[PDB]
DNA sequence: ATCTGTACATGTACAGAT
DNA sequence: ATCTGTACATGTACAGAT
DNA sequence: ATCTGTACATGTACAGAT
DNA sequence: ATCTGTACATGTACAGAT
């Protein structure tokens, strides 16, 4: 019933051969300039993320995210009222110059400098590439990246997220976070946990105090690794193991939200992530592979909009990894919004998912 | 039954306790003297290895295994005819005059030399130490190892073997060992093989050629690993897991061949881990842990015992690493041998294990 | 002379194409 | 199925630095 | 660069429940 | 017996400091 969907949303090998072969070339050029020359950002390591890289894009290979992480030693972390997820961060004891303190602002260390430095020296490189169609999308508020459109003949985003690595141990906020252990287990959750954990610009504008200085939490390394690693049997979606439904689950999901969000202006608040974090608590309370069996696609996708229909109505969603931060609040999120998502999503499951047959 | 058996081959953790300082505080001296007093094995390190390091020791804490490893760079592998894991170890270009310059036979570097030098600096360590009851076991011929014996009033054993690193590709008489694809699987497999491998002093004294130049493949890093990584589950006998009864049969096969060994001297030729190897494959050919459940221990032991019946009666062990290394073969144990013990694993497997409940 | 950094080699999982 | 491109891990060459 | 503070796995020991 | 919860113990990783 879904395949035909899926076989849809199947990315073509000439599309991302040809797209990655830009993209590559783009993003090395940019590594370089950032990285071998001067910069503040020199040190500055690559790190591919998102859906591209996790096996879960659709339709086209037209967005990668890539992450420019800067590892910042002694560092000094400050909550931002109870959030969870948003943080200051300050220098501790600062030996020498610093290759950041042009970025200082009061005390505290400065996104939005950074972020327009960043900017700056990103603009300047792609200024240079001649062989190459590509410019620099407009700053999005909100967003922690420098977004380039490319024109390899179609149209790529990429996303060259700003970040900053941090070596030590996981905020405390993330204690109770990341619940795998009666499905990845205990000592994948503990070896996940040595990891670093990032941090980016939260780059909000509502004018708010601090909004320039305010980072957040980022952990698209370890959702990487877990895409990538996610039966609780070890040889699941392996050439010598189980095939699961749970990829297929997410890009279908992905792919209902996102012909949702193109047709309704209404849909403006929802992003994939949401529908990601879904899926983790999803894979959190269905640990078992046999769970997902493409055996039914139908009821495992079903179950999932069961839950996320639940999270809406509720007007929850907690963060996979900061529990007490809840993304489907009426702070971030009106109620009306969240009941018309609930109606379309409703509509198209008991109406046999006509949107799929769109565009 | 087998339960009871369990319970008095179960360590004491007062026992683990005395052991460990003790062995631990000796060892770290040994090494201290190793890596400092300007040796050819300066920057040797240590790897834990053994029935003890993966929680498969059984009634005594009385014996230890350390790997002494020392990272040896540019090798050329000179395979000893076809046999798979013996070899001779060449230097493509002999780099300095290098450390082991004087255990060089030309261009093949010397085992029984640089295991000579190794003893010489352990046994004046061993000297020179008066808090201890320690003295260093008589070489046994085949063993790669010092042996140290700690009268730490309760006899301890440990072995300071000595190891070669390499972290080149595995030799290709590995390329079809380590079946675990479809039990651990293939990023476990290639992540294990991605790991460095070592040598250690075959030591023979059979008077034959290339007696002390001969090296064999050690690979107790990779089995420590998959003793306490054993589960298709990663959630086997974890916290929020099922166990197993895996180790569990481990333990009790290699009780039942100490025992047996302990009573007959025909059984001489046979070591732990002919037993070891062959629930290796036995772990193979069921990879489920539901194949594995504590409630069906018995039939889970005798299935593991009739495997062993069959390597008995085929004369053939194949190295769980090296499929074309007969562990079973006439060459290293006689028929009689083969016979012998078989009929004494029949006996005691029909007649209630009677060698279990005696001391 | 030797040592270091760059980036070319090499091997395989994942998944597309047939 | 087999074949196959990409992404990512590690190993190793060698120019150029000391 | 050698040494050391934090974190949690794996395991034993024993009592209270079932 | 069987199970389970807490106490207790060793081993191992590793960032970061000196
Ligand atoms: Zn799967
Ligand atoms: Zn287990």
């Amino acid at each position: 019933k879904l395949k035909k969907v899926l076989d849809k949303l199947r990315l073509k090998r000439k599309d991302i051969s040809e797209a990655a072969e830009t993209v590559n070339k783009v993003v090395e050029r940019l590594l370089r300039r950032m990285q071998k020359r001067e910069s503040e950002f020199k040190g500055v390591e690559q790190l591919n993320t998102g859906s591209y890289y996790e096996h879960v894009k659709i339709s086209a290979p037209n967005e990668f995210d890539v992450m420019f992480k800067l590892e910042v030693p002694r560092i000094e972390l400050q909550e931002y009222y109870e959030t969870g997820a948003f943080y200051l961060v300050k220098f501790k004891r600062i030996p020498r110059g610093n290759p950041l303190s042009h970025f200082l602002e009061g005390e505290v260390l400065s996104a939005t400098k950074m972020l327009s430095k960043f900017r700056k020296i990103i603009k300047e490189e792609v200024k240079e590439i001649k062989d190459i169609d590509v410019s620099v999308e407009k700053e999005k508020p909100g967003s922690p990246a420098v977004t380039l459109l490319i024109r390899n003949p179609e149209e790529i985003s990429v996303d060259i997220i700003l970040a900053l690595e941090s070596k030590g141990s996981w905020p405390i906020s993330t204690k109770e976070g990341l619940p795998i252990q009666g499905w990845l287990g205990t000592k994948v959750r503990t070896n996940l946990r040595r990891e670093p954990f990032y941090l980016v610009p939260k780059n909000a504008k509502d004018g708010n105090s601090f909004q320039g200085e305010t980072w957040r939490l980022s952990f698209s390394h370890t959702e990487k690794y877990i895409l990538n690693n996610h039966g609780i049997e070890k040889t699941c979606c392996e050439s010598s193991g189980a095939k699961c439904c749970r990829k297929e689950c997410l890009k279908l999901m992905k792919y209902l939200l996102e012909q949702l969000k193109k047709e309704f202006q209404e849909l403006d608040a929802f992003c994939s992530y949401h529908v990601k974090t879904a899926i983790f608590h999803m894979w959190t309370q269905d640990p078992q592979d046999s769970q997902w069996d493409p055996r039914n696609l139908s009821s495992c996708f079903d179950k999932l909009l069961a839950f996320f229909l639940e999270c809406l109505r509720t007007e929850k969603l907690d963060h996979y990894f900061i529990p007490k931060f809840n993304l489907f609040s009426q702070e971030l999120i009106d109620r009306k919004s969240k009941e018309f998502l609930s109606k379309k999503i409703e509509y198209e499951r008991n109406n046999g998912f006509p949107i799929f047959d769109k565009l």
